[PDB]
């Protein structure tokens, strides 16, 4: 077993649960994009650990969080490699599920540094079979992962939507503080499914496009972001944070006067996971988001020295 | 340790040594080929075991060969998965080398569902470090992998060329029968390096393109003259594969023979050449002469083209019609 094991007494039960995606990033650096029928060689290769769920868990884990990842990977060696990497970055893996019927999720990424263009083919693989029915079957209808000590759930939109939404609803019903980063951007039929679950979301943390798709408010600046915050509170979200990329973020804590704070692969994931870590340490939303925003800049720098 | 362990008595020393590539095949099926700047999802994904070296070893292993793979993979999960897969296909992995400084070699392969065309980016990764100097350092200057009873070496052209050429020379000098399948096709600088080593090649088994690049000779009758060119360059036995026109061969300079392709309905020919080479050597290790071995290899390759899956399409004995084994 690569995975952690829970105790009978629950003495290592997490403060933060992340229910989401784990994808390996297979990055081939090429002198040009392949044309149809072409066999070529890479000039360099790099294997990375991604998926927004793993990214957000690892962000928290690297700051010391008592975080656990709930996801699905393969029984393949790639799955084993992810499980170990999560442990080495402070993420408990006891509730990582493994399937022999699918490969671990991955993205195949081609990069032309010359032209600095990309091509990306996302292969969620095992992820696609991470359904609410399977989750419930493996967790005694969520009882195994939503223990009484649990303070935070983080979800994204990179696993089957019903799994994300049903988990949010169940955690919220137990008094868990639920955090939903709706990334990647929801499609029209996903927006429709999401809206009735928004009353079970303690904290909705979209970027501008995501806020635009959910609320129908065109978010391009602080003013429109503040309007989106209102639209989201009306849909029943308690706390809102809308990230504005490099231009900072806006937030409202439980309907108080919104606040604007002034200002890259996976920087957003670093922000979200860091934010929850700080909240788990007792910071309020604003304090957590300022600290998260700084962690996110430090992450970009640290990342830049490695690649 | 996933890898096999040798005994001090040489109890399990192989009859056939394959010194070549192991690549994981990451196969993404897509609605269309990604355009520049496109992010898409696959329709489905398939993980396969490839590399011409492993393919050829596995072809032989599946027929029951006492075959061992010499290659380089990662300490990663892909590495461990290949090492187990090889054992499950009857290939000894005692001389599989592992590096923690590189990932396992892989091919990223996109397959268009409609047009059935491919785009392929090869990432040799650990394979790039599979050098003569490293091979020597890990085998006591080849002593550990070239024991007396070793009968056959198989090489391709999917590792560093010096590793291939130096191994062929050392094996040949110990009286091992050396098989060299120059695939993928050698590049111009590779052709110049290879030609001086052809006297150390017992059996050269190129396709048409590859024979052309090596010989200077550009169908059956030109293939026959390419054979003569290769014998002159020092190659003892020659087999040139012709895709659909079967193949031509000459044993030790005897009158060439042409053998017709088995006319089957080819659904997926991926790895079929590798099937032919590995199967050929297997049959020679069981005592068949070159023509007999290639006829049986031909039957095996024919069976492989009737289904998808590359190594998975390679037959096991129980699956074969009578008169192949
Ligand atoms: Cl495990
Ligand atoms: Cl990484
Ligand atoms: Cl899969
Ligand atoms: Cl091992
Ligand atoms: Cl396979
Ligand atoms: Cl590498
Ligand atoms: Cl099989
Ligand atoms: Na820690
Ligand atoms: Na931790
Ligand atoms: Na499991
Ligand atoms: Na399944
Ligand atoms: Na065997
Ligand atoms: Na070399
Ligand atoms: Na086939």
């Amino acid at each position: 077993r690569a995975r952690n094991v829970r105790s009978h007494t629950g003495e290592y039960a997490p403060d933060i649960l992340v229910v989401g995606s784990c994808f390996l990033d297979y990055v081939g650096y090429v002198d040009h994009m392949p044309q149809v029928g072409e066999t070529m060689h890479s000039v360099s290769f790099h294997k990375g650990f991604g998926g927004k769920g793993a990214n957000q868990a690892v962000a928290a884990g690297r700051l010391g969080a008592k975080v656990a990842m709930v996801s699905m990977v393969g029984t393949d060696g790639d799955g084993s490699d992810y499980i170990k990497e999560l442990e080495r970055n402070g993420v408990d893996t006891a509730y990582m599920f493994r399937t022999g019927k699918s490969s671990t999720g991955l993205a195949m990424i081609l990069v032309d540094t010359k032209s600095s263009n990309n091509e990306i083919v996302i292969c969620p693989n095992a992820t696609n079979h991470f359904t609410p029915e399977l989750l419930r079957a493996q967790t005694n209808n969520y009882e195994r992962i939503l223990h009484t000590g649990l303070k935070y759930l983080i979800c994204q939109n990179e696993i089957p939507l019903p799994t994300t939404l049903d988990t949010i609803k169940e955690a919220h019903s137990r008094g868990v503080y639920t955090v939903f980063n709706s990334a990647p951007a929801p499609k029209p039929a996903e927006v429709e499914q999401i809206k009735p679950f928004l009353p079970y979301v303690s904290l909705f943390c979209p970027n501008e496009v995501e806020a635009t798709l959910i609320t129908g408010v065109k978010v391009t600046d602080t003013e429109s972001a503040f309007s989106a915050i209102k639209a989201l509170q009306q849909l029943g979200v308690r706390d809102v944070v809308i990230t504005l990329g490099a231009a900072g973020f806006v937030l409202s804590e439980n309907g108080a006067e919104p606040v604007h704070v002034t200002g890259t692969t996976g920087a957003g994931d670093c922000f979200v996971g860091s934010m929850v870590y700080f909240m788990s340490r007792g910071r309020n939303l604003l304090e957590a988001c300022k600290r998260a925003n700084e962690c996110a800049a430090i992450s970009v720098t640290r990342k830049g020295t490695q690649l």
